[PDB]
DNA sequence: GGGGTCCT
DNA sequence: AGGACCC
């Protein structure tokens, strides 16, 4: 009996800008990223406008939005250290999904609290928040007074947020990660819920496509659609048979668990990045010293968060994307090259090399993404 | 779109 | 090196 929390922020790019110009703070706001919304406020989603959406169909639905630029994830990524070391303060193991959502493990913390209590106060154990699907208490029931205190935990974990960082967001208490993520959702935003256990196939029949599963994705979803499995029903009673032979006894024996709510997976501990990467994409490059320029900015700026981070990273990747999947090289960064200091110029030469590697500057081409990464760290 | 993770 | 997943 695990209790696992799901924290997941509301709006989480505009809430950082929210912070920032705070005249916005009661104007529908949209967060751009070259032609796309990529997330609006709740002012905003009043009105139709989705996340990930076009600033033509934004506009359009809403002339009244207001709109920032957030190509440079610089500040959003560091609001969500801030996130995460908070968490990472209640209990040490939090796990990292995206810039917005965090995992943590509450089980030992839950067990702790409770050995402090005595019969009197655990009479008396309450509720934080909602409980999934209206579901009635049994304080008898220890695993519905283990998630109990979990959703006090998580409550005060959003009450930190706030307080702490200015932050909102919603919870989502629960047995393991699957259906912590999948609760978390049901009230938004700025609530939690937490899931009892015989409401747990409730939460997943509420499912409308196999792919609104987290661990099923568009290729998955796609060969599942071709099988004839669309419901969380259909996957549930599907021949487990002919799914291993069909995905692999991998895929297919997991995604099968996961179609009943089912999730083993450990909550683990993110702690730092195991990479760090800058890309841009564009309309056409078709130069080498556009390229250059490009990939000299890339680099740019990748040199100041490792310069700012305390380890060095020991190889490097440039990624593409051709004219009308990505590709890429890498190489370990040479010895004395891992250090005041012209490190551009030799990194850039690298890179350029990598480059040529998949281009051709004979051969006319046409690229709408560059990108550089720093990974293997010490 | 501008990022990340792990597996193969 | 590429693939799939996540946000
Ligand atoms: N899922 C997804 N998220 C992206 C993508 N590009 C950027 N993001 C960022 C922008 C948003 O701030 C964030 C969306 O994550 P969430 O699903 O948790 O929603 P968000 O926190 O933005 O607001 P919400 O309360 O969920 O409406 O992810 C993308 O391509 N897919
Ligand atoms: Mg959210
Ligand atoms: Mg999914």
């Amino acid at each position: 009996s695990r209790v696992i929390v799901h924290v997941d922020l509301d709006c989480f790019y505009a809430q950082v800008e929210m912070i920032s110009n705070p005249e916005l703070k009661d104007k529908p706001l949209g967060v751009q990223q070259k032609y796309l919304v990529v997330t609006c406020n709740y002012e905003a989603r009043k009105l139709g406008v989705k996340k990930l959406m076009n600033v033509r169909d934004a506009k359009e639905k809403c002339p009244q939005l207001v709109l920032v630029n957030g190509e440079d994830l610089t500040r959003y990524r560091e609001m969500s250290y801030k996130v995460t070391e908070l968490l990472e303060e209640f209990s040490p193991v939090v796990e990292r999904l995206g810039f917005d959502e965090n995992f943590v493990d509450l089980t030992e913390m839950v067990e702790k609290r409770l050995q402090q209590l005595q019969s009197d106060e655990l009479s008396a154990v309450t509720v934080s928040g909602h409980v999934y699907n209206n579901q009635s208490i049994n304080l008898l029931d220890v695993l519905h007074i283990r998630l109990l205190v979990g959703s006090q935990i998580a409550a005060e974990m959003r009450e930190a947020m706030y307080n702490q960082l200015g932050l909102t967001g919603c919870a989502g208490v629960a047995s393991n990660k699957l259906l912590a993520k999948l609760v978390s959702g049901v009230f938004k935003p700025n609530q939690q819920t937490v899931l009892l256990p015989e409401s747990c196939q409730h939460l997943i029949h509420s499912l409308n496509h196999i792919k609104e599963i987290p661990g099923i994705g568009y290729k998955t979803a796609k060969c599942l659609e071709a099988l004839g499995i669309n419901s969380v029903r259909d996957l549930q009673t599907f021949s487990p048979k002919i799914l291993e032979k069909e995905l692999g006894i991998s895929v297919a024996q997991r995604i099968q668990k996961l179609s009943f709510g089912e999730d083993n997976s450990p909550v683990i501990l993110s702690g730092p990045p195991q990479s760090f990467s800058e890309e841009d994409s564009f309309k056409k490059c078709s130069s080498e010293v556009e390229a250059k320029n490009k990939i000299e900015e890339l680099l740019a700026s990748l040199l100041n968060r490792v310069c700012q981070d305390g380890r060095k990273p020991h190889t490097v990747r440039l990624i593409i994307r051709r004219y009308s999947g990505r590709e890429s090289r890498q190489c370990p960064i040479p010895s004395h090259v891992i250090q005041n200091y012209d490190v551009m110029t030799p990194m850039v030469d690298i890179l350029m090399k990598l480059f040529r590697n998949m281009v051709n500057v004979k051969m006319p081409f046409h690229l709408t993404l560059l990108s550089v990464c720093f990974c293997n760290l010490k």
